[PDB]
């Protein structure tokens, strides 16, 4: 008889309806639809198409698709952002990181679960320029918070791990006086890093090299830094080439700079604490953070697991803090402004 | 100051916080994690993975985002479903269907927009499984009801478009007298099928082939089916090969069994259709279904035109339904029994 | 032990956290502290305090509350509507009645479900202020479309049921030669609807009666229609006085107006309707609607029962519509434009 | 034209559609419908009202509601709990301490927010019932966690406050060698605990009185506690009465028994605490809790302002508690076991 399915399955699926709409923003924001219908208001999908290059048939599907779920409005003039469609403006590093860069991962977990499968792969390109977008919210502040309470002023700043160099653009725009130089080994991201950097017109005083961390230390490169920015870099590190090789690269660093100023932003490890789980934004955003680095090789620990790594590298730590608590209240995310012991 | 913004980022990526636990739920079914999990009670992550041959690191990885999100209890003793866990058991055939088979056409989206891009690919053999899953609640009881209502008894049976058999199995369970034939064109949904006939131990009365509807039409197969189902298979041939394929094939069926009875279910094109796009099953399931349709080489149409197309192949209507609105209210799964003119 | 509650319990009482957040917009609205930050932008309590003549550490508790819900924002300057808040402007006159209006009410189910225990009462004032509202979206454009489609052109209109007159108010401001007549039978409805109509600059073209309807049309009142607008009253009529009641009121007014239009607004009743149910507006208007209305003394019929009453009472049926599928898609409300057969 | 908005509607009002559940599911149980489900599996409108004394029509009406929500089924045979409805149980407390007790509360604060408007009323009788349900989870574990801490062994139990008795029958029911005595201010609890104690056959170890917690110790009682349970009790004589009341009411507790153990619960102000706040339970729970007290004459402080009032009223902290992080992983509800200092 199935006496009252039909109300079950509309609950029992509502993951999947909010998993294709999620697809369905991201799409709407890499694809550049989303800053087009900002610049028009209103277009016919013949208008989006002709300026894209899409097809008309496949632009009207996803576009009534997403007028269905209140995310455009129609008229007889065509397609607008709704009121909705536009609140959603903010978020787009959150989609573009966790969409474009990690579905593949995501989806690569039921083949990787078995014995001998090793790491499942992500879209690194994706996963810089995203969270280069959520960088403006809460880890730029926070660094910028950081670099305030040490010693001096910034004159040369190092980002390694800089993705498409959002953090550089930032601080370079605030801060004129500054030289700076970035290093990301993902070469999408690199050339997303050279192209921002001239876009925004800062060429003459930002440099980006292709490389990971590691190897860029230990490079002939003729700069010489008073702050270090290693956001999240830390951590992939420890996964894909073990402790000892972070705590010999944190070494390394103050031997070739014994007067610098380290800035170290991290996500402490608290997938199995209980209350720290019910928080909304560990649910949103932590717990699936949390479940991506179970698959890949890299390695979140704990803010104490931190702290033994930098006094075993030779480190004293100045300050600790974590991100405003108006954008990200968890205090999972912490940043430690590190010297030489 | 970015005041106030962390609230808005918790509502504002809850999309993406259900995109990563529908593809969980996907894999906690695919990998047979479920099914491990109904029949021990309590498996501790050690016992999963000698059982299944995965990494007990990865696995536990899984069981703490899922326990996080209330799918799954912990103990001292190991994981268990939650109840929330046990109620998504008959969901199954869904996350099969949208998640295993179209995740990757979801993804494509953005590139296949493109002019000339081509059409988005699928995973054809979940598809079949998924949708088989799912026909269990709705298509399979719809065809039932038509079948009743034909003149004489069903003895043997064609299904086009079988995938793994399940309307097959279902029917011979059912009506033991029985001979049935099933074709289905992707292979990993042919061997499921030749797999799940084996398993019910009905080999000796039904036979399955690797082969599209088309093809199969104008193959030298030796059977006199009294009976032919077409479930969502004309929509099918309709985008591939275009509109006097499907009636060229509709006047190939009566012409070579004059006496059959052709059972055929569609799903209704509604997408433009304000009041019905607002049903909830509408948003959770059918705004996604026609939206993968815009992307894939298949084609929706109306009521209206399904019975063009019938008058125009020489079909008479003998009567048409719509499924349980126990199971699905919509209106738009429509099944249509239908003979010679 | 309790292993999980706490997740079963968020979700378990999301309904409860839903309720009190209903309630506070609710009040947010009716207290005019929602036009006061329209007004202001950012506003202190110490400032909204002094305005509305209210108490800062009861002020600065529901402000906190509200805060937390991502309602209003907190800044050093005060309090201010954050988008969400902003977007909930049109939905005023929903939880004007549905909340002011009814709550008691729902609140009475328990002890009006007894065996002799009567009709569950309502706040009428609210009722009338509230379905107002909501009337300029959806019962408003449906009287002015049907009004389009009679023979003759309005010049004399009376409103039956009036509330706070706001019919009377839009129909006179956008048709300048109309006349008017409104009766309320609610006494704070009726001084609401002399105040509106004095505010708009009306008097002298609409005037209002306290009373109700078939009170209104056995009274010695000079004025002679050529429109009536009957806006959910007659099943007011039929719960409290039955069936030969409204046949007989009907009668009355094409007995002492024999060329009159009429337009009745009622709500087809199909709480029974599986299908119906299922849409979203179904669930968030029409539902609780029908459960309010098996508990006062009123009573929903279907479309085909108010049909034949029309039949009965000797009017012909000029055209039926329903609303705009852009405001309610559900045809559940439907106007009616009528003549003396 | 609206374009639009009915999509917006629909999630506007949401808040509207959640109210009106939250107040059925409370009358479902308030009623004893839902016990009735529990024992009967499947009841018709008919044996349901013989049973409880009801009118069918209106019975049906709430039936019908709660069947379009999913919270029950129909078949032929009557009405049953659905999955759904039967996964509400153990929230029952919630349900009447919040919308039994404290939905009048919730209505007034509109008129109370006026300047010398007083505080808003409640049904203490449904809030001393429901907050007893709810005590069973987080308080009454915590309690005796507490109490097995205490170099004592309770022997003569005295709790101020009681509602209906719980903590005393489910102390007493475990620990049978304990007398105890309850005093309970409301008298509607008064009577539900009197009727508690003699349908758990406790009345020859348990007494309760009528009576206020600080008349209560100003009595000519005859009774030795060693053991005193304030649960949720000092904040009300905080409010009522002020500080040097509350020290007051300490100190002659230990004034009159020297060598008692007091165990104290309270409710940590946490209002303004932005990251305490994004916890679901905060905010399904806690935010309405808080608001709450802002409108009645009951005052919640911190953690810090208690153990300071605790230090003036002579008394020594033996240990400190929060609830079990399975049930309540807030930290806002917290536990005090002290001894005169
Ligand atoms: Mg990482
Ligand atoms: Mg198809
Ligand atoms: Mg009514
Ligand atoms: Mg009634
Ligand atoms: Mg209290
Ligand atoms: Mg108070
Ligand atoms: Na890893
Ligand atoms: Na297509």
């Amino acid at each position: 008889e199935n006496t009252g399915f039909e109300t079950t399955l509309i609950k029992g699926i509502e993951p999947i309806r909010q998993f294709v709409l999620a697809i369905s923003i991201y799409h709407l924001f890499d694809t550049k639809l989303f800053s087009l219908l900002i610049k028009h208001e209103v277009a016919s999908p013949e208008v989006a198409c002709n300026e894209l290059g899409m097809e008309k048939e496949k632009l009207l599907g996803l576009f009534r698709y997403l007028k269905n779920e209140g995310i455009l409005l129609e008229t007889i003039d065509g397609f607008s952002l709704s009121k909705e469609g536009h609140a959603l403006a903010p978020f787009e590093g959150w989609y573009v990181m966790l969409v474009g860069g990690y579905a593949t991962t995501f989806l690569q977990m039921g083949e990787r679960l078995q014995e001998g499968a090793g790491w499942a792969t992500r879209d690194a390109t994706k996963v810089g320029v995203g969270s280069c977008g959520i960088s403006h919210f809460d880890a730029i502040p926070l660094t910028r918070s950081l670099m305030a309470q040490a010693p001096g002023t910034c004159t040369k700043l190092l980002d390694l791990g800089c993705g498409n160099g959002r953090y550089l653009a930032e601080f370079c725009k605030a801060l004129p006086q500054i030289q700076a130089w970035g290093a990301e080994p993902d070469r999408g991201g690199f050339e997303e890093a050279v192209d921002l950097i001239e876009k925004e017109g800062l060429s003459h005083r930002v440099h980006i090299s292709h490389s990971g961390a590691v190897e860029f230390l230990d490079s002939d490169f003729d700069f010489e830094p008073d702050f270090i920015v290693l956001g999240f870099v830390l951590h992939e590190i420890l996964g894909q080439a073990g402790r000892p090789a972070v705590v010999n690269f944190l070494k390394k660093i103050v031997h070739r700079f014994p007067a610098i100023n380290l800035i170290i932003i991290e996500v402490d490890n608290q997938f199995d604490n209980a209350g720290a789980m019910r928080h909304g934004l560990a649910l949103a955003y932590y717990n699936p953070y949390y479940l991506l680095h179970c698959f890949t090789n890299q390695l979140l620990v704990q803010d104490a697991d931190w702290l033994d790594i930098f006094a075993e590298a030779g480190l004293s730590l100045v300050t600790r803090e974590t991100t405003s608590d108006q954008v990200d209240s968890t205090g999972l995310e912490i940043g430690y402004l590190l010297r030489r012991a």
